[PDB]
């Protein structure tokens, strides 16, 4: 179906972006992990810990639960309920002390939008993400793409008070349109809203844009640099020839179009393709 094809082409995206920033010996922590369905991606990459903080606590009891059906791993797994955007994360680390911190690389995957409900909340999430980091780590993940938000909200009129897109399988519906209000520019990078829905993956959940150009800004503050912002579409493109070979041939098969290339196709192709895009950056001085 197109979402299981939406989900195989998101895997595949994670699976590359996580190999391209992690190597062997890594620490990794994963902000916003949910139920840590990306454990056997960092192990390939030859982690030796990983530490997920989630902020709901039925996540990580899934995310406990399935680590604890694994076997031999050559790497510790630690999993905490904690807020990663809204608090000190020394408060969500305070009891696990076989964290190993700083660590290497910093990952958030579907979620960093969260932290841009609020001023606050955005240079918090980044203080605790520099905070975390050893000069030189990285700290990536996968985010809506503002700029394709940009694109879809500048050929909606003004008239139309709650600003919407989507197809068969999604649906974007914004809480306002100050954003055309404003001529086409969202009045703060803020708690800009819109409920998102995802076929049968996301129930028309309250997000909030991450508008690029401020996050990037931001992170500058915070002495991390611009390494990556390419589109799923774009990264997918450039990096899956180093790649056919090497992922399961059953998620090989299930990257195949109908003209029998790689990639996605129909219905799946705005909301898996141009919806998200890729960001990392480089930690390259420390915040004084
Ligand atoms: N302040 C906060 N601190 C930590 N996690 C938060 C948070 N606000 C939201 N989250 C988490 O953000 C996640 C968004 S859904 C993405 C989850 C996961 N990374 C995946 O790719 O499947 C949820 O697991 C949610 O509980
Ligand atoms: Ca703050
Ligand atoms: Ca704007
Ligand atoms: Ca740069
Ligand atoms: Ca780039
Ligand atoms: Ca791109």
């Amino acid at each position: 179906s197109p979402i299981i094809k939406l989900r195989n082409f998101n895997n595949a995206i994670k699976y590359i972006l996580i190999d391209k920033f992690t190597r062997a010996g890594d620490v990794v922590l994963e902000l916003a992990c949910g139920k840590g369905g990306d454990l056997r991606k960092y192990g390939a990459a030859g982690i030796s810990q990983f530490i997920g903080i989630d902020i709901s606590n039925a996540s990580i009891t899934e995310a406990l639960k399935r680590y604890h059906s694994m076997k031999n791993l050559e790497y510790q797994v630690i999993l905490i309920t904690g807020d990663c955007f809204g608090e000190s994360l020394g408060v969500a680390v305070e009891s696990f002390p076989e964290c190993r911190f700083p660590c290497d690389i910093v990952s958030c995957q579907f979620a960093l939008h969260y932290a841009f409900e609020t001023e606050e909340k955005a240079r918090r999430m980044l203080l605790n993400v520099v905070k975390s980091l050893k000069i030189g780590g990285y700290f990536f993940g996968t985010i809506p793409d503002s700029e394709f938000i940009r694109y879809k909200m500048n050929k909606i009129p003004e008239s139309v008070e709650k600003p919407s897109w989507g197809n068969s399988i999604y649906k974007v519906t914004f809480s306002n349109n100050e954003y055309q209000k404003n001529g086409n520019e969202f009045p703060s990078p803020f708690g800009q809203m819109y409920t998102f829905w995802l076929e049968d993956a996301i129930d028309n959940v309250p997000e909030y844009v991450i508008p690029f150009e401020s996050f990037r800004s931001l992170a500058d503050e915070y002495g991390m640099e611009l390494e990556l912002q390419k589109g799923f579409n774009e990264f997918f493109v450039e990096e899956i020839p180093n790649w056919v070979n090497r992922f399961s041939p059953k998620m090989r098969e299930g990257l195949k179009r109908s003209d029998g290339r790689y990639g996605v196709e129909g219905v799946e192709k705005e909301p898996a393709a141009y919806f998200y895009t890729t960001f990392a950056f480089r930690k390259v001085r420390d915040y004084q």
